[PDB]
């Protein structure tokens, strides 16, 4: 018995509410993919399949695909069987194709798929009356990249689905792509997951979506009544309500009427310091930011110190920018072994994040949980257990039973408890 229904909002198009009422933490929907793929980043880095990372075994036609093991290399095939010919016979996609290439594979090929109980490819909202002539172009690149990319698979509509229409559906692309995370919070792929596509966007929600590998769990993080609209947040909190004003229009084709929005909520403590220096550490987050994509740890790590650390003048950090570059120290100092380090980042990103992530955030849940897990392994036992708690307090909201990341977290109190019990 489903606890959301699809209906039709009066000024957002369709939308998901509570058909009973939800607290915090009930499981609303979990749903694999349609289809789905690894980013351009994490290509080669992580399983195609089950995308973690670990020493990857390639698929031999294409030596594009990349397995973790031989279940996940077999598993994967099928889905992979069509993309294998054009990924050989191609240059590398944008990620855009290769997962509409998937979605048509699956849609021509594959039963119907269970992550379109609710809501189809089909209905997805398109947005084509809202599109700028400039994304329109953008829109027909994207639409010859797949007609060149998949020309050993798709040479005519017969082989698309009845009355496909490719332009509409890098539209619908555009506007319902769902940014799979890895337990770390690391991007690390792309899919489409059309019946949450139903959620709608808030800058203060009251669901929120987490990945356990490529499988979505929804889940409430507030009281929710009968019939209230079920929200989630398309977009990291770290961003001033210009930046979300700028990527709600150029890529969701709305203007946000939130109460966050309408008061520039938390923007000025976000831009807290010097001007001039938080946008030369804005712009070189975007080489940060780049590297770390592809998990260069050790130039994320030289390029976040060379901030954190700089003989020149330093920012605060309540600043965005500040604290993505402590947070991207950090998880390069947790990838390299610096555990000392790591702790040090960490610590300073705790209370900013209780500031930018109110409520029952599952990025805040993971920060808090490294930091207990940095404490623990570090002997500090009792700071250990007090972040273990916070970070289980969030995390049974925002992950919750069903996502591995909470048995992991079990076993870390369980392990900090024994510690303090034989003090
Ligand atoms: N610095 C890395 C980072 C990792 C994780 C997050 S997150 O967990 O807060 N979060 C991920 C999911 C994303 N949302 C979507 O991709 C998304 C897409 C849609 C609908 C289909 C348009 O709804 N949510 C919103 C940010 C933020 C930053
Ligand atoms: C993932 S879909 C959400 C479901 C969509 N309303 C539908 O009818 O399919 C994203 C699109 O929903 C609309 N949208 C989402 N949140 C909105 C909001 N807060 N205000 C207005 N439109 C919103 C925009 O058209 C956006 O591109
Ligand atoms: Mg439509
Ligand atoms: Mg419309
Ligand atoms: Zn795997
Ligand atoms: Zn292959
Ligand atoms: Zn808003």
């Amino acid at each position: 018995p489903l606890k959301v229904e699809k209906f039709a909002t009066a000024n957002r198009g369709n939308g998901l509410r509570a058909v009973t009422p939800l607290r915090p933490g009930e499981l609303l929907f979990r749903s694999d993919p349609l289809a789905y793929t690894v980013c351009k980043g994490s290509r080669g880095v992580v399983c195609d399949r089950c995308l973690l990372g670990k020493k990857l075994m390639r698929c031999s036609q294409c030596r594009v695909a990349k397995y973790c093991s031989a279940k996940c290399q077999k598993k994967a095939w099928p889905d992979h069987k069509r993309e294998c010919k054009c990924l050989k016979s191609c240059r590398y996609p944008p990620d855009s194709v290769r997962l509409l290439g998937r979605v048509v594979f699956k849609l021509m090929d594959g039963a119907p798929s269970e992550s379109e109980k609710l809501y189809s490819f089909y209905d997805l909202e398109s947005n084509i009356n809202k599109l700028t002539e400039d994304k329109k172009e953008g829109l027909r690149q994207l639409v010859m990249t797949f007609q060149h990319f998949m020309r050993e698979e798709i040479q005519d509509a017969s082989q698309l689905p009845p009355a496909f229409d490719l332009f509409e559906a890098f539209a619908k692309v555009i506007c319902n792509s769902f940014t799979i995370c890895n337990a770390e919070m690391q991007e690390v792929g792309v899919g489409l997951y059309p019946s949450i596509s139903l959620l709608n966007h808030s800058c203060d929600p009251n669901c929120s979506i987490v990945f356990n590998g490529p499988h979505l769990l929804l889940r409430a993080v507030r009281d929710i009544e009968v019939g209230e609209e079920l929200t989630i947040c398309y977009l990291d909190m770290l961003m001033t309500s210009e930046e979300r004003r700028k990527q709600l229009r150029d890529q969701y084709c709305f203007e946000c009427d939130c109460f966050r929005c309408q008061t520039q909520d938390k923007d000025a403590d976000m831009l807290t310091g010097d001007e001039q220096v938080w946008k030369e550490v804005q712009e070189s987050l975007k080489k940060i930011e780049e590297l770390k994509a592809h998990w260069k740890w050790e130039q994320v790590l030289a390029m976040c110190q060379a901030i954190i650390s700089s003989n020149s003048e330093r920012l605060p950090d309540i600043n965005i920018y500040q604290l993505k570059v402590l947070d991207c120290a950090m998880d390069a100092c947790i990838n390299l072994g610096l555990l000392e380090e790591a702790l040090f980042y960490g610590t300073r990103t705790m209370e900013p994040y209780r500031i930018f992530f109110p409520g029952s955030h599952p990025v805040r849940g993971v920060q808090v949980m490294k930091v207990g897990k940095l404490q623990l392994h570090q002997g500090m036992f009792p700071q250990a257990m007090k972040n273990l708690r916070l970070a289980f307090d969030i995390m049974r909201v925002t992950h919750g039973r069903e996502h591995s990341l909470i048995e992991d977290l079990i076993l870390l109190l369980e392990e900090c408890d024994a510690n303090i019990r034989a003090s």
